[PDB]
């Protein structure tokens, strides 16, 4: 796409009810029918992607065979450790990629983003790689904890707003005002770039991959590697997956065009995105095979199963790939083939297991 700079957004809203949403089962495929997307583009993203400096701060996670999950579908399943990073999860790589790239002009005046969960951990951390101060805006309601959390990371955190709406607001007009670059969850080639290095892992570690399941929030995670994938191997699936309750990129898709969900359940709080970015939808447009849903007993269900693997705590955002990947293999009595899911995460409050607890319990 172009940047889009200062106009105020003005997608068309839609009220997100179940009567919207395509009749689905678990795992059903929403088939998208790939336009290609520009040669030269694609190959920019492939050497900017090998051209990225993440090992700075991210380490090649684990591509690890989930044993139980394995023997109980009948394939090879595989569940790529993104959790594993220093800050719990993959979004160190993009905002790291995107800040490595800035002028040292621009990092000596600091940079700013509106976060006070994964996205601003990646900031923070990679604000003290590049030794220059990230400012970071959350609400004033945020649980001290968490802004311990960022605050360790080296970030200069500010309070403002109740909601991340009004602090990421008052991030981005602080951001005109003070003259200081603001650093996107997702919505920026450079941040996708960073993402995508994970598409050159799991490729390097893996080879005659069936389908790699990606959970989809702004787009960027998906987006990035899907342009190294669709390139290196083009006839393994790329594969998003959704809340049923959040599907905003499956609505998007589905219409031809951006849209906007009137709400959106939390329940995965990280791929809780009512609108997702204007560079990652165009790029889904052009290369994934289609979205998956799943339902928070679905999401709870994979939490419990990668805990019964090896007792490690996955977020819910960080599970809905493992359980829509699950779901696909029932589905589609898949046999015998290799599965890929991504681990995005596990920054999860240890109370959120009350409920979690509950819905994996229904079976």
């Amino acid at each position: 796409m172009s940047p889009i700079v200062s106009v105020p957004d003005i997608t068309a809203p839609v009220e997100n009810v179940p009567a919207i949403l395509p009749k689905v089962v678990p795992g059903e495929l929403i088939v998208n029918k790939p336009t290609g997307g520009d040669s030269d583009e694609l190959f920019q993203y492939l050497v900017d992607i090998l051209a990225s400096p993440v090992y700075d701060v991210a380490i090649e996670s684990p591509l690890e065979l989930a044993e139980k999950l394995s023997d109980r579908l009948g394939v090879n399943f595989y569940i790529k450790r993104e959790d594993k990073q220093r800050v719990f999860s993959f979004k160190l790589r993009g905002a790291y990629n995107m800040m490595s790239n800035l002028s040292r002009e621009e990092l000596d005046k600091g940079v700013i983003t509106a976060s006070a969960g994964n996205h601003a951990q990646g900031v923070a951390l990679a604000g003290q790689r590049l030794n220059c101060v990230a400012k970071i805006v959350m609400p004033t309601t945020t649980p001290q904890i968490k802004i311990d959390a960022v605050r360790a990371l080296g970030g200069d955190v500010v309070l403002y707003g109740k909601t991340f709406d009004e602090a990421q607001t008052h991030a981005l007009e602080l951001s005109e005002k003070d003259g200081l670059k603001y650093i996107p969850p997702f919505d920026d080639p450079g941040v996708i770039k960073g993402q995508g290095t994970i598409g050159t892992e799991i490729n390097r570690q893996l080879k005659d991959i069936h389908a790699v399941f990606i959970p989809v929030g702004g787009g960027g995670l998906i987006a990035g590697v899907a342009t190294f994938f669709k390139q290196i191997a083009p006839n393994t699936k790329i594969i998003g997956v959704e809340p049923y309750g959040a599907a905003s990129m499956t609505l998007s898709l589905h219409e031809g065009h951006r849209v906007k969900l009137s709400n959106v359940d939390t329940f995965a709080d990280g791929v809780a995105v009512a609108l997702v970015g204007e560079y990652t939808f165009a790029k889904c447009q052009e290369l994934i095979d289609g979205m998956v849903l799943v339902a928070n007993d679905g999401i709870s269900a994979a939490i419990k199963d990668v805990y019964d693997e090896g007792r490690n705590i996955l977020e819910t955002s960080g599970a809905v790939a493992i359980a829509g990947a699950a779901a696909y293999c029932e589905f589609y009595k898949i046999k015998n083939e290799n599965i890929v899911a991504i681990a995005s995460g596990a920054n999860m409050d240890f109370s959120k297991l009350h409920k979690v607890t509950e819905l994996a319990g229904l079976g």
